């Protein structure tokens, strides 16, 4: 990433690991080491991010915001 | 929320989101993005919510409390 | 407790909330609001209790040691 | 260990406490208290680990990576 990874790591169902980072992205990575996508807030993260029954991601930013993404990593919504 | 979202979230048997933030709330979000309710305390919340077996919501606050909040939103206890 | 709780609670099987304080403690509270025991350690607790499979409790501190403390609250061992 | 505990620890399948520290390192602890290794970062590990469906061990540091240790305390892979 490109900040301190404050923020601490989830495992999804297929072993995608989801964390954000200091510089205001949430991370989604392969078991491989391979980047899936990356979804940018408007500050650091902070906060760890936790997964639904659905395979939601769940994360809080500096921003204020409380962020919703699909698993593709496409915004849901956010608080 | 009204304030960074430095707390991480935790998902309920129903979906809802608990998290803290600096604004001194526990916000209790819907899986639809819809606020559910929230339970301010005296200090920023730091801390991230866990949840019990009967569906109890545990957090901490910088106002040196361990709140208990019912999933209906009303105070259980804090110690 | 006695200062900010930053920490993150953990539920052991019998409901018992686990939660460090910045006030040094590491507390252990029923799910009836009462306390059950507190340890204290030479910094404050900022980290977030775990339990392992034996329902030992496994939490940090601010005094560089990761503390084992059995669930009466004693202490196993620290690192 | 040789810094401040503020990372959350990681109990594994076996029992084994993974905990990362503020000394830079990331701590792999026997449930008898006694070191299994420790894996060396850039920077100061306040994020808390996670343990995916295999073993591995993910963690991010202050130096802007996210760590994935094998349970034998070898780099498998840095993002």
């Amino acid at each position: 990433t490109g900040g301190s990874v404050h923020s601490s790591p989830a495992i999804g169902q297929d072993g995608t690991i989801y964390v954000g980072s200091n510089d205001h992205y949430l991370y989604a990575i392969n078991p491989n080491g391979k980047l899936k996508w990356k979804f940018e807030t408007g500050g650091s993260v902070h906060s760890s991010p936790a997964i639904g029954q659905d395979g939601t991601i769940y994360v809080g930013s500096n921003d204020h915001y409380l962020y919703a993404i699909n698993p593709n990593g496409k915004l849901k919504w956010k608080f």
